[PDB]
């Protein structure tokens, strides 16, 4: 299972047109969203957004939102630490998706995506 | 691979001996590191340690240890809000795993402790 044939479904899943060109950093934008999907490792397919953080939120809880859970698609968020700015994240295997494995992961991500935001108050 | 099965190889590679019955959570010292092995969710293997962070780091610097590379074994840093404590884990599918998968993933997850410094 390559990257372009997971792409190509991905987008059949979203109403979006198949690209007749599938770059190897791929974007979709959902909601407020910018979501970037490529191939890293070879062999994993990779989502990223660059969230916004509240400047106010302490490191503690921000880690919190990196403790493992029931489901392997929850995003991780880190620090581009050159980029200078936070990098959230998710991933899994090539070989062992689903007809509905890399919506899911879309949209964990973005579900994740707004939970950083959910947090200040 | 069982779970089971899982960790006797791993337990016979680290020359530990394996208990009557096997309990869903594991643990293994090594070194100064507890780590914890479990099947969770179901299919995949999870294990975890509580380091000791220093308390010199900044948000983006313990952040930046949790960037993606291209080992999917590199551990990750989070932190449990009710017990007051970071917690460091990695994870693998019980369906994929080779000779050394186990033990590179303890490897790198104890790696990862000592890289938190």
């Amino acid at each position: 299972y390559s990257f372009e044939q997971a792409i190509t479904q991905l987008f059949q899943q979203l109403s979006l047109s198949i690209p007749d060109t599938i770059e190897p950093v791929i974007g979709v934008k959902v909601g407020e969203f910018a979501c970037h999907i490529t191939e890293h490792p070879v062999g994993q397919i990779l989502m990223f957004t660059l969230p916004s953080l509240d400047n106010n939120d302490e490191k503690e809880t921000l880690l919190s939102h990196n403790i493992f859970s029931q489901d392997i698609l929850k995003p991780i968020l880190s620090w581009d630490e050159v980029g200078g700015h936070p990098v959230l994240w998710n991933r899994q295997p090539l070989n062992s998706l689903d007809n509905n494995s890399l919506y899911t992961q879309l949209e964990m991500l973005v579900q994740g995506a707004e939970r950083l935001q959910t947090s200040s108050l």
